């Protein structure tokens, strides 16, 4: 079977789970698509109801910040005619406007013209779907596909820059307020039944060092690689290089969303992480499985320094086994960071700059996250698993 007809393995991770991930794989001929360019994707996806098994494939760069004439779109493009950011910034300083949501004028300006942009780059995946990359340089940049559905394998795609130009301020975002971006590369909003693979995802040519401090905080531009929210379930990421880029990958959105505990299952394998600083990945919830993941850093990194890998969150049950993670003068304990409600990790064989490590018992959790992985393919010895995932993850290796 070609790219396009290969469907997950039946022990492939938790996408395995019972009816399996087979995307589009039954497509017949004329739901076989190749697309390159922004207006072919979207007439090739369809609407939601969409469900019709299909086949698309990449070729080329499709840049999703385009009109329906193809012509690239900036700021001015979507701004509205009201938002101005000098004016954003003077009325919600937090010396006069204090800590709380920014509301009126500017603030509305500013969210109408956030959604012209969204219009534009976030594109919904139909169930019964596989979206692959023809050849080696098949790359989507700037859109942030949404997944809220169920059958959906995405493969052998470099995903670039989900650059939102109008990024909210939110005071009450943790002690000093933040600001938040809304695009991802890939979003799993209770999507079920989805492969990632062999994909690459970055920040293209517009890193975070580029953006300026307002209110003393980093003027972020960028969210998520690949999230996943809201009662998202049975999910397989394997064999991705994520790069140069601050927070990669959260599950469970909320620690008030009660309803994802026994969703949130997936399995992560194979992955390479290399400058990412934060959420790789942070867990709320989820039975995750994280094993022969490879993890490279600086923490004096100009551009993105590593923070931590693992983000122990409320109720997580990460079960993790035989991960490298190369960070030069780390200590064990700050391989991971532990927040509200999150008390239990199981890690088996974990190295940190060769040297075999317990990221749980260094932080004082408890190793009991009450479940065993029950679907998975052969799992890698530690020694083994820098080589393996640096020759095989990411887009262009397969084609
Ligand atoms: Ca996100």
């Amino acid at each position: 079977a070609d790219l396009g007809h290969q469907t997950l393995g039946s022990n492939d991770g938790w996408g395995a789970y019972s009816t399996g991930t087979t995307g589009g794989s039954k497509a017949s001929s004329s739901n076989v698509y190749t697309v390159s360019n922004r207006n072919q994707l979207v007439s090739a996806l369809g609407k939601e109801t969409n469900t019709t098994p299909k086949i698309i494939y990449i070729k080329g760069t499709i840049d999703m910040n385009v009109d329906d004439n193809l012509k690239p779109l900036g700021l001015n493009d979507y701004k509205d005619p009201e938002y101005d950011l000098d004016k954003y910034l003077k009325a919600y300083d937090p010396s006069t406007w204090g800590k709380k949501e920014p509301s009126g004028t500017q603030e509305e300006a500013r969210a109408r013209s956030q959604k012209n942009q969204k219009a534009r780059v976030m594109v919904d995946i139909p169930a019964n779907t596989t979206i692959v990359g023809s050849g080696t340089n098949a790359k989507v940049v700037g859109g942030n596909f949404q997944i809220k559905s169920d059958n959906v394998i995405i493969r052998n795609i470099e995903f670039q820059d989900a650059y939102d130009y109008f990024p909210q301020w939110d005071p009450t975002d943790g002690s000093s307020g933040n600001w938040n971006s809304q695009y991802d590369n890939i979003t799993i909003n209770g999507g079920t039944h989805i492969w990632i693979d062999h994909c690459t995802f970055n920040d293209g040519s517009r890193p975070d060092s580029t953006s300026p401090k307002y209110y003393g905080r980093k003027y972020q531009h960028h969210d998520g690689q690949t999230d996943a929210s809201n009662g998202a379930n049975y999910i397989t990421m394997s064999y991705n290089y994520y790069h140069d880029h601050d927070k990669s990958s959260i599950f469970g959105s909320s620690d008030s969303k009660t309803s994802d505990d026994g969703k949130l299952k997936i399995t992560l394998h194979h992955n390479r992480y290399k400058n990412i600083v934060q959420r790789a990945p942070r867990v709320r919830f989820g039975q995750v499985h994280v094993y022969n993941n490879y993890y490279e850093g600086s923490t004096s990194s100009s551009s993105y320094p590593f923070s931590y890998a693992w983000g122990i969150g409320k109720s997580s049950k990460i079960y993790a086994q035989n991960n490298v993670i190369d960070v030069p003068g780390l200590s064990a304990a700050k391989t991971i960071s532990v927040f509200s409600g999150g008390t239990a990790l199981y890690d088996s064989g974990t190295l940190l700059n060769g040297t075999q490590i317990n990221a749980s018992a260094a932080n004082g959790l408890s190793s009991s996250v009450g479940w065993t992985p029950s679907l998975h393919g052969s799992i890698d010895a530690s020694a083994n698993v820098k080589s393996n995932v640096i020759n095989q993850a990411g887009a262009g290796k397969l084609n």
